[PDB]
């Protein structure tokens, strides 16, 4: 789905650095290609983002299973949306673990 928010992670560098940035997701954080690439996605997270839903999204990375949540983020701008995330775990042709796709299926309401 290229026309999508979406950003692709690699769980084989420290700390599922941001390898892909759609520009979807520019348009949706306001944030350019060079301010994300490298990045934990975390970085979309702010102080009303609940807690107890950035724990599912650890346990779903922990146990590499598709998942989807709602939570709080924030654009560059500090502007605040919901953020309908979907995690998708990518394998190689071993079975290996590759990539994760996070999907910003839908950036509030
Ligand atoms: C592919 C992918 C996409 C992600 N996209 C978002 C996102 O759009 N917004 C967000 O708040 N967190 C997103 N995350 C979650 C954070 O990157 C991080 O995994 C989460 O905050 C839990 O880890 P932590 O407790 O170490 O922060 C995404 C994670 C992955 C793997």
């Amino acid at each position: 789905f290229i026309e999508k928010s979406f950003v692709i992670t690699d769980p084989r560098l420290p700390d599922y650095p941001i390898i892909f940035a759609s520009d979807g997701f520019l348009e949706l954080t306001e944030y350019s290609r060079e301010e994300i690439m490298g990045r934990n996605a975390r970085f979309l997270q702010g102080p009303e983002t609940d807690q107890a839903t950035v724990q599912k999204i650890r346990d779903a990375i922990r146990d590499q299973r598709e998942t989807t949540v709602q939570l709080i983020n924030y654009t560059k701008s500090g502007k605040k949306f919901w953020n309908l995330l979907h995690l998708q775990p990518v394998r190689d042709r071993k079975g290996g673990l590759q990539y994760f796709i996070g999907v910003q299926l839908v950036g509030s309401d």
